[PDB]
DNA sequence: CCGACGTCGCATCAGC
DNA sequence: GCTGATGCGA
DNA sequence: GTCGG
């Protein structure tokens, strides 16, 4: 399916999806619209009617009508009106700043703050996270070429081992699935001296080293188990400098690492197929563990997992490369 | 007819 | 000062 | 908004 097929409809739905989350604060309607956008995007036929589309899982009466209106006119009256609404479009925009959610974006537009300009005129009203998001508003909306991700992974794997060679680190996300680009970098971290049944400076020291070699530039949030911050490659001598990137590092217990690795590798749809799979075989998988039920449906103690493949074995199915994990 | 729709670590703030 | 709901991101 | 119990 090419974009030109039903891309006109998906954009309509994606726009509608954003206004639900950001303006109406109806997060479940937001996911509903996105779900429809996805299933339509995979649909290898130029849709001729709302009735044709309503056949698909995720699309019902109300969306079918909108598709009819779009097909008949080329536009949607409601979306047109809300694109042009000064309050709503401003609220919707401000949320594109990382750190600004639909709630904060509400109060800003309430007291008159609508634009990035206005945000810069009033930074003492922004918190630490929001200032970073504002500062790198453009960079964050860029994607990362796999080549840069590789160079980023190069730096991360090196400085981690340099801190302590017993560390294990794995860059997951769409990147591990061989994607040609990424939106950020998700690093999963563990150590033999960290288990579910067991220092509380393991995460700090990795972050510390990456700040020393000037790879990590800012910090959105940092606790004992998860780091959310900003990073940047060394500018290639005389050349044009790199965009700042979003990077997440989280520390996972050794006996939950590969379950964490499996989970955050994805994809989303792959993961649902594999956890619904799965119940049929009599196991429950979350991001942390895999547990056995249980004739009445009562889970037992989480089975030991020492590799990704280990999990596949439990549920009787031949190991899959991250490459082939899109569904 | 009406509830589920993913979940949770960290920063911030409301209540006390 | 402490407890913990809410906002936010993923 | 969609699905389904
Ligand atoms: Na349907
Ligand atoms: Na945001």
């Amino acid at each position: 399916p090419q974009e030109t097929l039903n891309g006109g409809i998906t954009d309509m739905l994606t726009e509608l999806a954003n206004f639900e989350k950001n303006v109406s604060q109806a997060i479940h309607k937001y996911n509903a619209y996105r779900k429809a956008a996805s299933v339509i995007a995979k649909y290898p036929h130029k849709i001729k009617s709302g009735a044709e589309a309503k056949k698909l899982p995720g699309v019902g009466t109300k969306i079918a009508e909108k598709i009819d209106e779009f097909l008949a006119t080329g536009k949607l009256r409601k979306l047109e009106k809300i694109r042009q609404d000064d309050t709503s479009s401003s609220i919707n925009f401000l949320t594109r700043v990382s750190g600004i959610g639909p709630s904060a974006a509400r109060k800003f537009v309430d007291e008159g703050i609508k634009t990035l300009e206005d945000l810069r005129k009033n930074e003492d009203k922004l918190n630490h996270h929001q200032r970073i998001g504002l500062k790198y508003f453009g960079d964050f909306e860029k994607r990362i070429p796999r080549e840069e991700m590789l160079q980023m992974q190069d730096i991360v794997l090196n400085e981690v081992k340099k801190v302590d060679s017993e560390y294990i680190a794995t860059v997951c996300g769409s990147f591990r699935r061989g994607a040609e680009s990424s939106g950020d970098m998700d690093v999963l971290l563990t150590h033999p001296s960290f288990t579910s049944e067991s220092q509380p400076k393991l995460l700090h020291q990795v972050v510390e080293q990456l700040q020393k070699v000037h790879f990590i530039t800012d910090t959105l949030s940092k606790g004992e188990t998860k780091f959310m911050g900003v990073c940047q490659l060394p500018s290639k001598n005389d050349e044009k400098e790199y965009p700042h990137r979003r990077i997440d590092i989280r520390l996972i217990p050794k006996d939950q690492y590969y379950c964490g690795v499996l989970y955050f590798t994805g994809s989303d749809i792959f993961n649902k197929n594999m956890r619904a799979h799965a119940l049929e075989k009599g196991f429950t998988i979350n991001e942390y563990t895999i547990r056995p039920l249980g004739v009445t449906g009562v889970a037992g103690e989480p089975l030991p997992v020492d590799s990704e493949k280990d999990i596949f074995d439990y549920i009787q199915w031949k190991y899959r490369e991250p490459k082939d994990r899109s569904e």
